[PDB]
């Protein structure tokens, strides 16, 4: 009838907080929970035949994710499937620790699977320049592929640009359609330059135009402040906004247009 631990989250976590700062878990909607840190998001989706967990945070943030899952009363061994947003250390750095202690099978896009297998980028990664423990990928996720676990059902959408193998996940919670849209930010390491890889930008455009048109009632981001999750939690009754994915993707296209303006 209102938050309850999401109110505690607003009091405990700030906007653009530290990646490894401990934070409380709260319920997003129905079977979907937030189990991430104050700076890095981790999405837990519970079902009758196990749970799905998206993203791990860093190797230090995975300790907070493990704690937050236990705070809600859910068993880590009941986490049967691990998913990812994109293959950066602040989101999948502790994936190997969560996979080892839960026994879940980790699904990843081909480009992300190479990073998890090697523990590092990644020639075409815009931020190629910290390594993390290697993880065991059990399945490959392509564009439009579905993930099934009992009554749970998630569909992935290849939305590269921030990373070559970034994914955006969409599921239903009972209804409401939630979308875990990737960071998609036109950020990179100094000296990478976006305009040098036009093969990388057309696919960037293709995923952005796909994300904007997805059925999308509630928006979630690996960096919570990317979708103003804290403001939506503090200001309103629900996290769901009409045209949430349409506004977010248009904002990314605006940032991308200004990023390509810094070419010359
Ligand atoms: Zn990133
Ligand atoms: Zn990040």
């Amino acid at each position: 009838q209102t938050a309850v631990t999401a109110e505690h989250w607003v009091d405990s976590c700030a906007d653009w907080d530290a990646w490894d700062k401990p934070g409380p878990p709260f319920r997003v909607l129905g079977n979907t929970y937030y189990v991430g840190t104050c700076g890095i998001a981790a999405i837990l989706i519970t079902g009758d035949a196990g749970h799905v967990l998206i993203d791990s945070g860093t190797d230090r943030g995975a300790v907070i994710v493990r704690d937050n899952i236990a705070r809600l009363g859910f068993s880590l061994s009941d986490v049967k499937i691990l998913l990812h947003s994109h293959e950066h250390i602040d989101h999948v750095g502790g994936m190997a620790s969560l996979q080892s202690l839960s026994g879940a099978t980790l699904y990843a896009s081909p480009a992300a699977a190479a990073v998890m297998r090697n523990g590092t980028a990644g020639e075409d990664d815009p931020q190629a320049g910290a390594s993390f423990p290697v993880a065991r990928v059990g399945g490959l996720v392509n564009d439009g592929d579905q993930i099934a676990l009992g009554n749970l059902r998630l569909t992935a959408y290849a939305t590269p640009g921030h990373t070559p193998g970034a994914l955006s996940w969409q599921w239903r919670a009972c209804c409401t359609t939630l979308v875990y849209a990737d960071s998609l930010s036109p950020v990179s390491a100094e000296g990478y330059r976006f305009n040098a890889h036009p093969e990388y930008l057309q696919a960037y455009r293709l995923g952005l135009a796909t994300l904007a048109d997805l059925e999308c009632d509630l928006l979630l981001t690996p960096h919570p402040s990317a979708s103003q999750m804290r403001q939506r939690l503090s200001e309103r009754q629900s996290l769901a906004v009409p045209d949430a994915c349409r506004q977010y993707a248009t904002g990314i296209s605006a940032r991308l247009a200004q990023r390509l303006a810094s070419e010359a």
